[PDB]
């Protein structure tokens, strides 16, 4: 008698999981915002106190959109009249209220449309970035120093990201960084002079009259990249009277020889800095380790402390070179890399040591290092049951490798195979977040014995309501291929009955180094489309996916467009081949990346799909930006990849769509995969008189997310998928 | 069993209307194209002659996309790399032919990239636009002389109009005006500096990386409109000096009050020149006739052989004043105007005197005027039969207005009731074009003694045909409603039964002076609807449709949107009271103010309609240009017309929507009804949560015309039509 998990249920979050997002202001103590009031916590005892009234900025008359109290607890910037730009940038206007005077201050603020502003690490300095330009303010009430005067709009960027720096490098806008104590501040300068730009219209309100044209440098694979350089000032001993001298440091000369990229910047003391470039060419980058001179007020990177880091199989990273952790003096370093077997696991690097050694080994990986003391690394890996898709926290003895205690798997492996953490200042305490299988579990630990001290948050409320829910499960399993096991899940729908036939949806996305077959708990529209529907929607990571190795991940180098699409549909093919599978009605969908590998499918000629949907999908790799498609495909030039890129286009495999039935949706203010990529694939259906369905959605970007797009867009696949299935 | 007219037969062209397109040259002669050569026919006797042979250019080295003789027959204009712009302007490379010597000129060429080219209308001098300035060439082979030195993309345009102009006013890309025996050159030149630009993405092949953007001077309702200016050059003071002088020849006082626009150009002797000019506020127009003074070089135009022509219920013209027809002498001549019962008919002006004389009248009006000797006025009108959908072509004596005698109402009645004419140089002969209600019928007469010299083309090759075809009927007739008549057609399934029940599809345009109720023979898209899927497709010309006196037409003066959307939904609840129409299958759709209407009908909340379609649709109109939408709204701003402007939104309805079953298209690079305007109807559906369906057509325009885009929309409403009406 119990009621479906909905589409209105899933548009209107009927099903709301709690979440316990906390902040560490110090290494005994945490901000957790309650009843919009801003409590402050002891994490051995839990107790609490209030730290900032809900109420005390009744009359401030603005939207407060967020807030961040300075490291010292004795400011608090307040954020208001947000206007978001991509995917991490945006601007806003801002205020600084005095906690210890109970006061807000009103004299030499900062300017409106500020793109970025952020606390020193420690004490109460402020750095912003207005019109492209870097300011510095000792004091939240005294007047800012000018750090650079060459910002320019769509031009030079100091102190902040261009469109592919922000989406591709650091995702984020900033590209400033404090050193430890808030003495000096590094930056980087963009400058996208050459840079082509994308271009298309944005329609705006009814009212008006003239469509705006955007415009923005976006650099598309083999196009002219912006360049860069990195600077570092000394906040400590600005003027009033002189413009403040930033000290350049230039990157390696096997680094200046072509184009190339800054892909990380991580203090190792207050006096030493790293910086990680990489060459357009992804497969070799160079770490190199700078001091400061109080002598010349200058940086010196000896040469003798440079790491390079380079592949012979793919690209280098996940998606970036990985930052290094340094210990406390600054002489050695942790940092995750690729080793001999192309797994990814911890080495342990001495600064002026060409050689690192591995502190972790075997046929998982180490997803990334969380904390560092000095008996112990603290990390999350895949390792617990070989399960790829799981994910516990590990400590490692420094003083004996052999010593490795799990310190997540255990706690309650029925309902928690995937964690996430989050440690105090010093590592004294953390929080642990598992995500899955189960409902989301929020526990507080401390270090020195592992106590697990207090549940923050164990969702019973949605446990309890979930009660009245014929809600769909999880199946998480594997199928081998050529003596490799590939990864997948199905959604199953409520008392499933092996012995009937259910149409199947594959969800796929499949980009490189992706993950779509985990234990994660969701509530999203496969859970709809499993409850009311009866609907299995499965997914499938196969060659390409990550975390597995580099063997599968860099299986599709310089191809995309061909095993992980192959993967996909011999995923479906044995899907249909079993006892539960409706082999009559099989379809596939996907977003982004996911569009395009639904796109490539649908046009293989494979036969096993009924209809698919591609959602903002990329068509052809010249039409995506530089940073992330060169990294897999090389530069489509003849003498390097062109043929390729001509290969794995969605339009040359128009006639193919004959025998389908293909809906194609896509935000005409997409700014990430543009519009174009769609209305090429369109243009090829219309050329070869294949019939298909489609819908765009107007000033929306590849997220489709305003409230109203993102019910029409789901409202509109639901019946779509419906009418494949023949379902009423 | 006859097979019936299929989607196929319609997309493939399988049933071919024949026509006879020919050209005279003479007074009795015309070139025919026959094999692909070029003939040319006497008139008198039928024989004819290889004018140039099919062979000629067969090593050209270029497709020739079409030709042009001098008038005087010694040399023909090749035009070659023909691309097209808007409506009526492209750009193409010519060469000229020299007839005589047979050999293609060399020297001093046609520039590639050519605006527009016109011989003079005797002899061979040659005008030609190019990079917006104007050139006369006095021989094919010599220099030419350049006219104008201000031209400038999108900016200054001299002999050629801009887009407003060309798509509004003169339906055509040339804004040069030779004078009848070639001596003088008048033309227009446009200043766009001030008019806002459309922008919007032009995609392009695949191979284009970045998107182009074009950006065209536009002017919106309400907007900056360009500026104009008329000149007057001397071509035969060319040779003889450096720089001839355009005279230029201003507007009058009662136009240089306020923004105005030049609506016409009409030569009437080799020294006098009528134009006539109207206000931004189209109710007001004033014709000047101006005399070349030989003794200054100027122009001079007498306020005593000033015509104005105003209305009171609504705009001047049916979409611009009519043109005047001279005398021989140029002291007199005839114009089309509204009378005072508000019907269109000849009136005759003595240049010097205000009061002119009506020498036709009744309930019926005047088409257009086709010829005029110094004995005979030729015109066509809809008087046959009181049909205002039917044309035929008449005489009147000039010395006995009561002598009047159809030339084509008798000829084939049954046949023929929709006529065009076309004679012959001095209009000793003429050829009649007959294009239903049967099959098109070209016929050519004498006009000495009005007699059939024979048939030219009569389609029996297609009649041949269409016999094992079930055919639709079409049948034509009127509906009372406050007792006066309203037209409509109905195309009505093979062996059509009174006694069943057919689904029905409005087929509407509806715009001013619009009609669709006519007796033109047409295959199209409604012939298979009608013929394959037993659909039957109706039109209704309600208030505001033409042809019929004022009192329909401006019924809709300030007010689009609502009496010509109210009729139209009355319309399809007459044809529900018919006793053979499906009530719960009733469909509607259009295109351009055709789906303007749709779309208001199907947000009225009627319950009449079950689905639509509407194709590139208006929207709101502050989004259309001004020359059009102010003509019959007035400007958008509170002291005039804005509420109505407002209040005639298709946006504003968008909750109504849910109510039925909506399909939205328009082309991505349309020009002329921006895609902006199907944007902002989505949106607005998005908005309010209704679901629809959508397609776009990349790089396609209003008229959606390429070959793939026209076969694959047709094809994809004929899917959406079928299902609405649950048709197999
Ligand atoms: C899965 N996501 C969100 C992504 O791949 C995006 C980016 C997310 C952030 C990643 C990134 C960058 C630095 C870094 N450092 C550590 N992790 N890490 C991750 C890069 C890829 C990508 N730029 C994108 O939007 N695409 C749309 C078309 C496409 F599918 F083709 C790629
Ligand atoms: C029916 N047609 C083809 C037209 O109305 C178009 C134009 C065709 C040429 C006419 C024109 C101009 C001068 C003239 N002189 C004699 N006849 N004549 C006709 C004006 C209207 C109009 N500019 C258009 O494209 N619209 C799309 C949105 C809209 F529906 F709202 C109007
Ligand atoms: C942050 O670290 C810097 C760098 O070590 C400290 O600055 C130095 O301070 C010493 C002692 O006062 C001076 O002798 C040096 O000349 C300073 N060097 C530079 C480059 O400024 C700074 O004191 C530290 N700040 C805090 C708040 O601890
Ligand atoms: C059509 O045929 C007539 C004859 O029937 C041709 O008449 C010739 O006309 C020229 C003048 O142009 C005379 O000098 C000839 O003597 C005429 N010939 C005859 C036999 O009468 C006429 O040229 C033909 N026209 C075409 C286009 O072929
Ligand atoms: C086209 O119209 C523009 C006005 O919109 C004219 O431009 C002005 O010209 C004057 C005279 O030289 C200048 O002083 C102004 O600065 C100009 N105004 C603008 C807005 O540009 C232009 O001269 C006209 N062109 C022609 C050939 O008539
Ligand atoms: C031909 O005559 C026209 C008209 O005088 C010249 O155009 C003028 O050129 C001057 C200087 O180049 C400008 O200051 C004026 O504004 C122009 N007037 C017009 C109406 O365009 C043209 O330059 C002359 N051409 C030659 C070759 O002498
Ligand atoms: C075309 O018409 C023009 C204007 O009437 C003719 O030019 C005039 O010719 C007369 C002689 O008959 C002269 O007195 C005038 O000076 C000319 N006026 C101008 C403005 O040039 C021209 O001769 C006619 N062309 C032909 C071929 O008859
Ligand atoms: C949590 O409880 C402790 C007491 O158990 C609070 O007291 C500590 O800090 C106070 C002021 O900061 C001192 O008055 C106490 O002496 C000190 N306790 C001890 C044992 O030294 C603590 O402030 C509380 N924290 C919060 C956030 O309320
Ligand atoms: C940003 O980059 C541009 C171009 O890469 C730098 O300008 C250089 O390139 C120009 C081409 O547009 C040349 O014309 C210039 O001579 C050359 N140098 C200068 C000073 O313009 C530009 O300087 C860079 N800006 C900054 C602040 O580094
Ligand atoms: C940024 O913009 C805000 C809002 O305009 C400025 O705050 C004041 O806003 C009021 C109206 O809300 C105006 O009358 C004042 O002119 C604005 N300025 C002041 C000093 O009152 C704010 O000052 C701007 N910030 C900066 C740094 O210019
Ligand atoms: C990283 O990959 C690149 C691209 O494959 C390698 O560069 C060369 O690539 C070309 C084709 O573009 C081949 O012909 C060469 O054999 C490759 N090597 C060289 C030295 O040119 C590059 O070698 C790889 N780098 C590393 C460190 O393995
Ligand atoms: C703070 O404001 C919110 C407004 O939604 C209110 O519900 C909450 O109770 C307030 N906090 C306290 C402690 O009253
Ligand atoms: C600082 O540099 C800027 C830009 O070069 C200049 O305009 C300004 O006058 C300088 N100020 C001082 C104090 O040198
Ligand atoms: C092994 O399987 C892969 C796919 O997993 C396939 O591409 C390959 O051709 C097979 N054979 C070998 C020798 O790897
Ligand atoms: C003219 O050329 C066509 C080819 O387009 C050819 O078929 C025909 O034979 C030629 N004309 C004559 C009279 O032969
Ligand atoms: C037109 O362009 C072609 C190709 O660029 C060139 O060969 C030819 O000479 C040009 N003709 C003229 C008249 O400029
Ligand atoms: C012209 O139209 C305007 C706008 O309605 C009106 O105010 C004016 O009176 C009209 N003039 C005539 C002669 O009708
Ligand atoms: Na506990």
């Amino acid at each position: 008698t119990r009621k479906t998990y909905t589409l209105t249920d899933y548009l209107k979050n009927t099903y709301r999981l709690k979440l316990y997002s906390l902040r560490w202001i110090s290494d005994h103590e945490y901000l957790y915002k309650q009843e919009n009031n801003i409590l402050v916590f002891n994490a051995e005892y839990g107790n609490s106190s209030v730290f900032l009234e809900n109420s005390t900025f009744d009359e401030f008359g603005h939207s407060i959109n967020d807030y961040s109290i300075s490291p010292d607890g004795q400011f608090i910037l307040l954020e208001y009249n947000y206007v978001k730009q991509w995917r991490h940038s945006y601007t806003a206007s801002y205020d600084i209220y005095d906690l210890n005077k109970r006061q807000l201050i009103t004299e030499e603020r900062i300017p409106n449309n500020t793109q970025w502003v952020t606390w020193s690490p420690v004490g109460h300095k402020l750095a912003y970035v207005w019109n492209n330009d870097i300011y510095v303010k000792i004091e939240p009430n005294l007047p800012s120093y000018r750090i650079t005067w060459t910002g320019k709009e769509d031009i030079i960027y100091n102190g902040i990201t261009d469109w592919v720096y922000e989406e591709e490098v650091f995702s984020a806008y900033s590209a400033l960084w404090w050193s430890p104590n808030g003495t000096f501040l590094a930056y980087a300068q963009f400058n996208d002079t050459e840079v082509p730009l994308i271009e298309y219209s944005f329609y705006s309100d009814e009212s008006l009259q003239y469509p705006k044209t955007v415009r923005v440098p976006y650099p598309k694979a083999g196009a002219v990249n912006p360049t860069v350089k990195f600077f570092v000032v000394n906040t400590d001993s600005l003027s009033s009277v002189t413009n403040a001298t930033s000290i350049q440091i230039t990157a390696p000369a096997s680094m200046l020889i072509g184009d190339h990229y800054l892909c990380d910047v991580t203090w190792a003391t207050q006096e030493r800095i790293s910086l990680q470039w990489l060459r357009r060419i992804q497969n070799y980058s160079v770490m190199d380790i700078c001091d400061y001179d109080e002598s010349s007020g200058r940086w010196n990177c000896l040469v003798a402390r440079q790491h390079i880091e380079m592949s012979t199989t793919g690209w280098v990273g996940r998606f970036r070179p990985s930052e290094p952790h340094f210990t406390l003096d600054g002489n050695s370093f942790y940092k995750i890399i690729s080793n001999e077997e192309g797994y990814r696991h911890i080495c342990y690097f001495q600064i002026d040591k060409k050689d690192c050694t591995f502190i972790t080994k075997g046929t998982w990986e180490v997803i990334g290092i969380e904390a560092l003391t000095s008996d112990y690394l603290y990390y999350i890996s895949n390792e617990y049951k070989g399960m790829p898709g799981g994910r516990n926290l590990y400590k490692i003895q420094l003083s004996d490798y052999t010593k490795v205690t799990c310190l997540s798997c255990e706690l309650n492996p029925e309902r928690c195979q995937y964690y996430s953490v989050s440690f105090s200042k010093e590592a004294k305490y953390y929080q642990l977040r598992c995500s899955g299988p189960g409902l989301p579990l929020y526990t507080l630990h401390s270090s020195v014995n592992d106590k697990g001290l207090r549940v923050l948050e164990d969702n019973s409320a949605l446990d309890k309501m979930l009660q009245n829910v014929q809600m769909p499960s999880k199946k998480l399993d594997f199928i081998i291929l050529n003596e490799t096991k590939f990864w997948y899940q199905m959604i199953l729908p409520p008392h499933f009955d092996k012995s009937k036939k259910y149409p199947l949806l594959l969800d796929v996305y499949a980009g490189p180094c992706s993950q779509k077959a985990d234990t994660v708990f969701r509530l999203n529209w496969a859970t709809y489309l499993a409850s009311t529907e009866n609907i299995i929607v499965a997914s499938f990571d196969g060659r390409g996916s990550g975390y597995q190795g580099d063997k599968i991940m860099h299986a599709i180098n310089r191809r995309l467009g061909t095993f992980e699409v192959e993967d996909q549909i011999e995923a479906a093919r044995q899907f249909s081949k079993m006892g539960f599978v409706d082999n009559k009605r099989i379809a596939i969908w996907g977003w982004s990346y996911g569009g395009y590998v639904t796109s490539m499918v649908l046009g293989s000629g494979s036969g096993v799909f009924k209809c698919g949907i591609a959602v903002a999908p990329v068509s052809r790799w010249e039409y995506y930006d530089s940073v992330y498609t060169e990294r897999y495909m090389g530069l489509p030039t003849p003498e390097d990849n062109l043929d390729h890129y001509r290969n794995s286009t969605v339009m040359s495999r128009a006639e193919n769509f004959k025998q389908v039935e293909y809906l194609l949706i896509h935000g005409t203010a997409d700014d990430n995969v543009h519009f174009q990529q769609s209305a090429q694939i369109s243009k090829a259906l219309v050329d070869v008189g294949v019939d298909f369905q489609a819908m765009w959605y107007t000033d929306e970007d590849h997220g489709i997310a305003s409230s109203t797009a993102h019910q029409h867009i789901y409202t509109h696949m639901s019946h779509f998928i419906k009418q494949c299935f023949s379902l009423p």
